[PDB]
């Protein structure tokens, strides 16, 4: 079965340097068969507020979806939603109207360097994503908070509750930006397999 995926990006303000990331979905993107009948892609970055780079469907070639991935900019944030990233994704992203196809499975990868300020829905929103049969992703950069001295404990037990079980499979502890493209074959590999 072929696969809708959705990429959620933190686009806050202490992630850097950004090229790290456009790096990562160059990566992992250019290893795919991006097509309506094959793999689509959609991207979502998401700050205090959240902005569809573009829908599953707005692209139909591996190439084009490339070259869309390159131009994606960081609009940064100091607070972040998320929980809000995560359901609109949910909500918006994965629809008909934006590309979203039937009988495919639906996949999310979330990326992410802080806690979330409205941590309190994650639950529900996690809990609706389940219900609709999607696959999660969830990536938790250590970056900024080693580099800040700040304990990293309860962020990382919150993106991992955000991944899909097994857990250990879903979840990706990525120690700083410069490291993200190292998981880009078992990312990859796993997505699919
Ligand atoms: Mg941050």
């Amino acid at each position: 079965t072929q696969l809708d995926i959705v990429i959620v990006l933190d686009g806050s303000n202490s992630i850097y340097p950004w090229d790290s990331v456009t790096a990562f979905l160059n990566d992992l993107l250019k290893r795919m068969d991006i097509g309506p009948k094959q793999t689509q892609v959609g991207i979502v970055q998401y700050g205090e507020n959240v902005t569809h780079e573009f829908n599953l469907n707005k692209y139909s070639s591996t190439e084009e979806v490339l070259v869309a991935a390159k131009k994606i900019v960081q609009r940064g944030g100091a607070q972040t939603m998320t929980a809000l990233g995560t359901d609109t994704a949910r909500k918006e992203a994965f629809t008909e109207a934006r590309g979203a196809r039937r009988g495919v499975k639906k996949v999310m990868v979330i990326v992410t360097d802080g806690e979330s300020h409205d941590n309190h829905r994650l639950k529900k929103v996690i809990q609706d994503c389940e219900d609709e049969n999607i696959q999660r992703f969830s990536i938790a950069i250590l970056g900024s908070y080693n580099r800040g001295n700040l304990s990293t404990e309860k962020f990382v037990e919150e993106i991992k509750s955000i991944a899909s079980e097994p857990t250990e499979k879903h979840f990706f502890n990525v120690s700083d930006e410069l490291a993200l493209v190292t998981i880009v074959k078992t990312l990859g590999e796993r997505i699919f397999a």
